[PDB]
């Protein structure tokens, strides 16, 4: 819209080792983060993670293990000062994580 | 935000403060985003980004024929108008056009 | 895509008082015609007109009269040289109609 | 193509007739077009407009330490690969970083 992808992801807290759910849209330039899905309604980004200073590293293979999602996670790691601390964020599948993940590594990569 | 359609130094008014300050905007298919500062590789985050999804840009200025170089953009979610001002006529026409054609809907 | 608006249009012949129908894709710049809607194997746009050189001049109302289609056309008029010869364009309703044209009015205004 | 992300004059290499030919280049959210001029007002038709959605940008040249400054486009629908040459490395990194993000799906 343009978008390169949109759709649920949830984001780990590292102190609370709990997730948070939000509705995400990646652009060629942001990860931008909505409290919903509603594009008509909902305008405002409540974070925008600029790619350029971002790297996707680690992802599961489908074969990970160990309770949910052990199979749909991603690292999302910062190059310049949010914070570099790292993001862990969990897809729904595999293949939504994986998605997300071949569509990061493009943008971010060097 | 590679994407970048224009970007530029723009003066924002605020309406309670009764005062202006300047910005650096960056426009994209998508927002008009803010920034402190036009350093690109250092300041990421946007201060403010404003989805043109529900945004119009309204009315300008007349050309000088006081600044001739504002114009209105127009919220909906809602009834919200922020003043812009560029450094001439010309620039502002340049802002207004390329943030027109990506308001049309 | 980014587009603005994207669906079928027929086009009128001046000379032959005949339409061909295409899909058309309205972008910040441009007016794009297809031959088919498949986004994913048809990327070659037919033809296209760039929206700086066009204005829309007229259009059916609601009420407009004579076979089919009478409510439903407007005039993209060229402002400059292919060749100003207009192109009448014909929508599938009013309702449709009035979202081609209320788009390029603007995208064409000064 | 005034929403423009990038523009410019690049070489693009013919494979049958052996030969390089200049043109202006104007990058949007949607296509690479080729124009024959740099002239926004009077030369408005596309020579050629290459869909992003069905290319990506595969490799470049090494910079020197002949040109470093070209690049490979490939196409699917299919098995094309456009060679582009810019003016220097570092134009032609900005051409291939800003294709890269536009062409990642």
């Amino acid at each position: 819209f343009t978008e390169i992808k949109s759709g649920f992801l949830e984001r780990r807290s590292k102190f609370l080792k709990s997730y948070s759910k939000g509705y995400y849209v990646l652009t060629p330039n942001f990860l931008h983060e909505f409290k919903t899905a509603d594009r008509k309604k909902d305008l405002v980004p409540v974070m925008s993670l600029a790619l350029s200073e971002c790297t996707v590293t680690e992802h599961s293979r489908k074969n990970s293990t160990s309770s949910t999602g052990s199979d749909a996670k991603f690292v999302l790691h910062a190059k310049q000062n949010i914070i570099g601390h790292n993001y862990v964020f969990k897809a729904d599948s595999y293949e939504s994580m994986m998605s997300w993940f071949d569509n990061l590594k493009i943008l971010t990569s060097t």
